Order: structure tokens, then C-alpha cells, then sequence
């Protein structure tokens, strides 16, 4: 790589590893689009196997940009409205509390209050069903953003109905094979076993728990080449081939609510650009992030805005993702960890290194 992004990589992500003590990290700069990779310590601690451009990592909620992409898709081939009621794609959800909400409220955590998880007793499908209808609002759709899996979760699972394909299969040939991310994956098939990091937490290896709409909420595995990829096709969208894709891109960047400085598009974050960065690093921390906010309404939506500060933080158990990039400056970063660090340290690094660049 050019000297100047190894040297800010070097000062800033080195000492971060040090400081927070994780096992194991990739990292990739897009820089004028293109990708630069760089990568530290150990995928698996016991067995010294280093992480490469090959290991994969749990990318946790940074799923939840693919499960946006998945949907926006679906919006462009004409299968779903954001508009259409929740009832439209469930009709067994029949409950009077969901008279009025959308897909929109489900896919931006609008609906209401729905719920960060979905309860662990609730497994099955008469189990979530039961959930849902058993369900009361803490507000009235459209007024207050509800960070919540069992919203976009929700949402994913709606979303490819009218395809009649599994969630994993829409996925796959919808989104994954046209960006070829060939090493990216909702279950990780034996093959790539070997492949596959370990996450640590309080020193144990460990990877992802089962859940309820896990594949479509925090169950995406990917490596640094492929999410770098992934930089690549949210930052350029109009130069994707697949015509539904490029819209279905362009879609999950729009702005649909704002609430402070962030406005919520389909599974991404967004802020004008310029951002002021101790609004995106105190605005990262869970005490925040959790937190019900008030929404307003952008009546209709903005469409992606090139001069953007685009990101999603992710976690599970044992892994700390981020991702954020800069359409208007053709710059990115995807920061891949297997320990669960402070959401504050990722962004505060991120910054360091993206605007040393743009
Ligand atoms: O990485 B996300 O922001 C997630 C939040 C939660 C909360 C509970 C369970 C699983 C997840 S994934």
C-alpha cells in the first residue's frame, strides 16, 4: 500500500489491538476504490493459526446492511412496498396492534418498540408467531427509532416472501453471487471450517449462539476481502451490473428517518459528511446506540447522498466488526476483530484513519 495508509493503519489500529487485547484482526482501506488489506495475530489462539485475507469473522450486525441490501432488492423487482402493511406479507399476523405498521417501521425499528431480542424461549415458528401477536407497542408506529432485531429481523424474513425463497437462498443468489463474495456466508459450509475464526470472550473460544432470526438480524460470516468488496459495491452502487441490485444498494442509503445528526436508511446509518467525529463516537456507544430516540420523518425519503459518513458497528459474543465509508470520497474501512470491544474505540479508530485520507 501507499505509505501514507500503512502509516496511519499502523498507528492507529497497532496500539488499538494492543489496548484491547484482541486475539486477531483484518482490516481493509478502500482508497480511490481500491482495497488494501491488512491483518493481525491469530484467528484460533490454541491451534497459532494467523488470520489471513481468507479468515472468516462474524460480522454480527453488520448483517443487518446486507439484510437492508436484501430488501432493497426485493423493493426494485417489485415483490414488496415499504408502504404495505406488515399483514400484507403475514396474513396470520392478524392482532389489532399491528393495524398500521409497515415494512418501513419493521426494517428501520420504527414499528414501535419492538423488542433488541427476540426472547430466547422463542425458537420455533408457531413459538414466534405466538411473539409477534402477543406483542404491544411502546409508541405508535413512525415515532421513535427502537434499535431491535426483532424489527429487521422481522423485516428480512418478510421481505423475500413474494420470491418464495428461504431467506439464505435470496441472500446468496441475490446478493452475495452477483457481488461474488464467494467466502461469505449465513451458515459456514464444512469446507470452510478451517477457515473460520474463533471469537473470544473472557478467553473462551466461542462463536455465534442460535436465535430466532439470527440469519436475518447477526448471522452473516465474512472474510476481509469480501466485505472489502462490499465497500466497494455500496460505495460505487450504479456500477453493478444486476440492475434490481444497484437500486436495491442505492435504496438501503436513503434516508428515511433522522434522529440528532443520524438519519436511518435500510440496515445503514447515515450522516451528512463532514461529520463531527465525537458525534459518531459517543453516538456508537451502546448507551446511545440502545437508547429509544425520536425519529422525524423525511416525507419522502432522501435518496443516497453521496457526501455521506456511511457505517453500521456490529458485535456477537466474541467478535467486534465495523464498516463506515465515504461515497463522495471513494473511501472505506472494514475493521474485522475476534473479541467484542467498546463500539467508541472502533469508530474514534476509523476516523483516525479516514480522515487522514480523504
Ligand atoms: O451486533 B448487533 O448490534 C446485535 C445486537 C444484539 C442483541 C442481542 C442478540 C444479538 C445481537 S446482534
Amino acid at each position: 500500500a501507499p505509505q501514507q495508509i500503512n502509516d496511519i493503519v499502523h498507528r492507529t489500529i497497532t496500539p488499538l489491538i494492543e489496548q484491547q487485547k484482541i486475539p486477531g484482526m483484518a482490516v481493509a482501506v478502500i482508497y480511490q476504490g481500491k482495497p488494501y488489506y491488512f491483518t493481525w495475530g491469530y484467528a484460533d489462539i490454541a491451534k497459532k493459526q494467523p488470520v489471513t485475507q481468507q479468515t472468516l469473522f462474524e460480522l454480527g450486525s453488520v448483517s443487518k446492511t446486507f439484510t437492508g441490501v436484501l430488501g432493497g432488492d426485493a423493493i426494485a423487482r417489485g415483490e414488496i412496498k415499504l408502504s404495505d402493511p406488515t399483514t400484507k406479507y403475514w396474513p396470520e399476523l392478524t392482532a389489532k396492534q399491528w393495524n398500521g405498521i409497515t415494512l418501513l417501521h419493521l426494517a428501520t425499528y420504527t414499528a414501535g418498540g419492538l423488542p433488541l431480542q427476540v426472547p430466547d424461549e422463542v425458537k420455533s415458528s408457531s413459538d414466534l408467531l405466538r411473539f409477534y401477536q402477543n406483542w404491544q407497542p411502546a409508541w405508535a408506529p413512525g415515532t421513535q427509532r427502537l434499535y431491535a432485531n426483532s424489527s429487521i429481523g422481522l423485516f428480512g424474513a418478510l421481505a423475500v416472501k413474494p420470491s418464495g425463497l428461504s431467506f439464505e437462498q435470496a441472500m446468496q443468489t441475490r446478493v452475495f453471487q452477483p457481488l461474488k463474495l464467494n467466502h461469505t456466508w449465513i451458515n459456514v459450509p464444512p469446507a470452510e471450517e478451517k477457515n473460520y475464526a474463533w471469537g473470544y470472550r473472557e478467553g473462551k473460544a466461542v462463536h455465534v449462539s442460535p436465535g430466532a432470526l439470527d440469519a436475518k438480524a447477526y448471522g452473516v460470516k465474512s472474510t476481509i476481502e469480501d466485505m472489502a468488496r462490499w465497500v466497494q459495491s455500496n460505495l460505487k452502487p450504479l456500477d453493478i451490473n444486476e440492475k434490481t441490485l444497484q437500486q436495491g444498494i442505492q435504496l438501503a442509503q436513503s434516508r428515511y428517518w433522522q434522529t440528532g445528526d443520524m438519519y436511518q436508511g435500510l440496515g445503514w446509518e447515515m450522516l451528512d459528511w463532514p461529520v463531527n467525529p465525537d458525534s459518531i463516537i459517543n453516538g456508537s456507544d451502546n448507551k446511545i446506540a440502545l437508547a429509544a430516540r425520536p425519529v422525524k420523518a423525511i416525507t419522502p425519503p432522501t435518496p443516497a447522498v453521496r457526501a455521506s459518513w456511511v457505517h453500521k458497528t456490529g458485535a456477537t459474543g466474541g467478535f467486534g466488526s465495523y464498516v463506515a465509508f465515504i461515497p463522495e470520497k471513494e473511501l472505506g474501512i472494514v475493521m474485522l476483530a475476534n473479541k467484542n470491544y467498546p463500539n467508541p474505540a472502533r469508530v474514534d479508530a476509523a476516523w483516525q484513519i479516514l480522515n487522514a485520507l480523504q
